[PDB]
RNA sequence: GGAUUGAAACGCCAUGCUCAGGCUGGCGAGUGGGCGCCACUCUCCAA
C-alpha cells in the first residue's frame, strides 16, 4: 500500500538467490560489489520517495512512477494527465513494475518540460472536429466519450 | 584455440452469446369549360 503497489512485502533490486544467475564462481551479493554505506543511501532515498505523504509518487496502469527535482508542483499535475486528461537536476523520471518478489525497470527519462505530447498530442489532433454550438468544450474527457 | 557478467533456457495446457417478441391500427382527384367563324371544277375542243 505505502510502497510499490502489488509487490511482495519486502522486495529488492539486486539478488542472486538461484545458481543459474551466478558467474565466475561468485555468490550472493558479492556478485556485484558496492560499498555498504552506498547501498544504504540509495535504498533510504528510494524508500523516502515512495512515501505517499510526499507528493512525488503516482500510479499509472501497472507501473508506479516517481520523479524529483527542486520543485514538483507542475509535474504533480500529471495526475490529471491520466486521471482526467486535459541548482539541482530537473525532473528525473523513473517507472518500474513489480515481479513476484523483485522489481524491474520499465523506462527511464531525464527530459525537461514533462511533455507527453508524442502520443497525447497525436491522440488529440486525431480527434479534431469543428463544433456545433459555440459554447462547447474542445477537450472532452475519456469518461464523457465512453458514456 | 581460455574466459563477449559468457556458455543452456516454450507462455503453456482448454471453455456455446445463449434462451424469444404483430408496423400496427385508417383516410373521395375533386369541383367545370362551343373547333369555331367562310370559300364555283371552271374556262373549248367533226363520227
Amino acid at each position: 500500500r505505502d510502497g510499490v503497489r502489488g509487490a511482495q512485502a519486502v522486495a529488492s533490486i539486486v539478488s542472486f538467490n538461484n545458481t543459474a544467475f551466478e558467474s565466475y564462481g561468485k555468490e550472493q551479493s558479492i556478485n556485484a560489489p558496492v560499498s555498504q554505506e552506498a547501498a544504504f543511501s540509495y535504498v533510504t532515498a528510494l524508500n523516502y520517495l515512495l512515501n505517499p505523504s510526499n507528493r512525488q509518487k503516482v500510479t499509472i496502469a501497472d507501473a508506479t512512477v516517481v520523479f524529483w527535482a527542486e520543485r514538483s508542483s507542475p509535474a504533480e499535475d500529471i495526475f490529471a494527465g491520466m486521471f482526467d486528461p486535459p541548482e539541482s537536476v530537473r525532473f528525473h523520471v523513473l517507472g518500474l513494475s513489480p515481479n513476484a518478489a523483485r522489481l524491474s525497470v520499465r523506462f527511464w527519462e531525464v527530459d525537461t518540460v514533462g511533455h507527453m505530447l508524442d502520443k497525447v498530442g497525436r491522440h488529440y489532433r486525431e480527434l479534431e472536429i469543428i463544433p456545433q454550438f459555440n459554447n462547447e468544450q474542445e477537450f472532452p474527457s475519456l469518461s464523457t466519450l465512453l458514456r
